[PDB]
């Protein structure tokens, strides 16, 4: 399948090269997989989700995304225009209030929630979780990411936005999950991407068009926008049969565009997520 005049990041993770605008992909498109967006919530009523999205948890007084962040990240995963995995099932978990603030202990609660709940869902092709959030190093936050991953969920986490080595941030520094940095449409590291040997992969994160609340769209920027490209990609690769929740971060790295970003500080991977469909 081909989707012309696509947001640049969907074209990128289907290209070897920058500078084009079609998103080339296999039509199975994540059918039979499940992606949990653990964030401010998802405006499931957005027609771009077409009935595939459900809130299933909150730790606040409403499950609604009253911020838009969770809805945008979820759209990149799996909205019909703006998504990687256009036919995946989306499940929301609201661990952030309507300003973007979550206490750690609640974010932990969300995470163990997914390891349990996946067992309440129909996900024959595999389960992913997408965490576009974080704060300073915590062993506990990191332990809750290793548990979620160990429970057979592909876990994708934002490396962070301080232009700093990510080993000091959580859940990014955790080893066993898939820590995602951000790039731009000219294959530069985005100016705000954390970096450091704990990163596994880079995805598109600067001027990412996606869904927003009210039924609407916007473009924003962050390792948060990069993260759901890798989550959605992993859902897409499960569904096909290329990899598994426990193997997907390694498979994506193995199949990435290798060398191609400029400003990878020394010691940071120079790997860019790629679906290997068109070549
Ligand atoms: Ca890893």
């Amino acid at each position: 399948a081909a989707q012309t005049n696509a947001p640049w990041g969907l074209a990128r993770i289907s290209s070897t090269s920058p500078g084009t605008s079609t998103y080339y992909y296999d039509e199975s498109a994540g059918q039979g997989s499940c992606v949990y967006v653990i964030d401010t919530g998802i405006e499931a009523s957005h027609p771009e989700f077409e009935g595939r999205a459900q809130m299933v948890k909150t730790y606040y007084y409403s499950s609604r995304d009253g911020n838009g962040h969770g809805t945008h990240c979820a759209g990149t995963v799996g909205s019909r225009t703006y998504g990687v995995a256009k036919k995946t099932q989306l499940f929301g978990v609201k661990v952030l209030d309507d300003n973007g603030s979550g206490q750690y202990s609640t974010i932990i609660a969300g995470m163990d929630f997914v390891a349990s709940d996946k067992n309440n869902r129909n996900c024959p092709k595999g389960v992913v979780a997408s965490l576009s959030l974080g704060g300073g190093y915590s062993s506990s936050v990191n332990s809750a990411a290793a548990r979620l991953q160990s429970s057979g969920v592909m876990v994708a986490v934002a490396a962070g936005n301080n232009n700093a080595d990510a080993r000091n941030y959580s859940p990014a520094s955790e080893p066993s999950v898939c820590t995602v940095g951000a790039s731009d449409r000219y294959d530069r590291r985005s100016s705000f991407s954390n970096y450091g040997s704990v990163l596994d992969i880079f995805g598109p994160g600067t001027d990412i068009l996606s869904t927003w609340i009210g039924g609407s769209t916007r473009s924003i920027s962050g390792t948060s926008m990069a993260t759901p490209h890798v989550a959605g990609l992993a859902a897409y690769l499960m569904t096909l049969g290329k990899t598994t929740a426990a193997s997907a971060c390694r498979y994506i790295a193995d199949t990435a565009n290798k060398g191609d970003l400029s400003n990878i500080p020394f010691g940071t991977v120079n790997l860019l997520a790629y679906n290997n469909y068109q070549a």
